[PDB]
């Protein structure tokens, strides 16, 4: 209500790509030929859930 | 009985692709052309046996 903002979560186009996001964004696949992945940008990041 | 659930364990379709179970699910080969793996998800994961 204050920020007018919206946090993106970990989401991707391929379950191929989603598997690489599990262990951190150091070696996670950002994208492919036309495939794409969104890493988590959120207050929830780093947490257990 | 209470949960009506059943846990999968360390299993795949090739002894070739079973080789990447003795390093954890970090770089476990999930999927070659048809040859599929499901890592252990259980209370028995990571344990002695």
């Amino acid at each position: 209500g204050l920020f007018q903002e919206a946090y993106p979560i970990t989401c991707a186009s391929d379950p191929a790509l989603l598997r690489s996001a599990r262990d951190g964004e150091a070696h996670a696949r950002e994208t492919h030929f036309t495939q794409y992945l969104i890493y988590d940008a959120s207050p929830l990041k780093g947490l257990s859930l």
